[PDB]
RNA sequence: ACGAGAACAUACGUUCUUUGAACCAAGCUUCAACUCC
């Protein structure tokens, strides 16, 4: 199981509800949406969907990482038992569990001027990473196709505010074996690592002793082909990445657009870190 | 088929107005056109 490390040399804007604020990381269907839009840039979008639909391409979402420390969101248990301010724990320090600051959020103030009229300002929330940090994306069984797409994505930009002028990155794989054995392990409680949602006939079996938050996950369709306007998406509600489940489930790539000239998918497949 | 798409933090605006590098202060003090043969 491989690593995908993302080094940003420019600020990022990962919006979650509005342009004025931003988020440290980006989700999994955000990266999958970027890969779909770039694959239909290359025309190979159909067999990329047939790869990601049949589990050979299965990635988690982005996580913070500092120099030789890979992080995850604080897994949230039914713990009966200060470190309550900390949002991220190192990925190998879960056994110890049972200082940290990457970057700083900034707000960039912009304007749009009209020539024979008064101007109008708008402001963009940004995030800038420190010099020896960034984000990393977990992936198992790397494919030549996704190695080609991320090689091609880095000149289009992950992030929100494009193409002015923020999201750009250079990636490298840099596989690791100190944390592959964590994912080869098996335990009794399995934490989630991506924004996921089980299929309708297994949500009950997935929902037994869980600890989760829903997140709304919608927005606008970003294409020049979906139905001659800016149509919103069917707001899918997926589990938060810092969830825990005692029993596993497998997600689906749900179609959240069913009215334009092409389908709009949303990645909601599961990715577990099994722990005792 | 990225809470996304499109968007100059832009337009206007004299580091400027008033202000003697001035005031006070002897080119002066002491000296033989001279001594010797």
């Amino acid at each position: 199981m491989k690593i995908i490390k993302l080094y940003f040399e420019s600020p990022v804007h990962f919006g979650e509800k509005r342009l004025s604020e931003s988020k440290i990381t980006f989700s999994a269907d955000t990266l999958f949406s970027a890969l779909m839009i770039e694959a239909v840039g290359l025309g190979k979008e159909d067999e990329f969907y047939q790869l990601a639909s049949n589990n050979l391409v299965k990635f988690s979402d982005a996580f913070p990482f500092i120099d030789q420390y890979y992080y995850i969101p604080k897994p949230m248990f039914n713990l009966k038992l200060a470190f309550k301010k900390l949002l991220y724990v190192p990925i190998d320090s879960l056994e110890d569990y049972l200082s940290f600051n990457l970057g700083k959020l900034a707000l960039s103030e912009k304007v749009q001027q009209h020539d024979f009229k008064d101007s109008e300002p708008y402001n963009v929330g940004t995030f800038t990473f420190k010099e020896n940090t960034g984000l990393y994306v977990l992936i198992e069984q790397t494919h030549p196709l996704l190695e080609e797409l991320l090689e091609n994505l880095q000149y289009s930009g992950i992030g929100g505010k494009r193409n002015s002028g923020y999201g750009k990155f250079k990636f490298e794989i840099l596989e690791d074996s100190d944390i592959e054995d964590l994912f080869s392990a098996k335990g009794n409680r399995k934490i989630l690592l991506s924004g996921a949602l089980p299929k309708d006939a297994e949500l009950e079996q997935a929902l037994k002793n869980a600890s989760y938050l829903l997140e709304r996950r919608g927005g606008f369709v970003q294409s020049d082909t979906y139905a001659t306007n800016l149509v919103k998406k069917q707001d899918l509600y997926v589990f938060k990445s810092g969830s825990t489940f005692e029993n596993s489930f497998d997600g689906d790539i749900y179609q959240v657009g069913k009215k334009g000239n092409h389908p709009v998918y949303k990645y909601a497949k599961s990715f577990f870190l099994e722990v005792s």
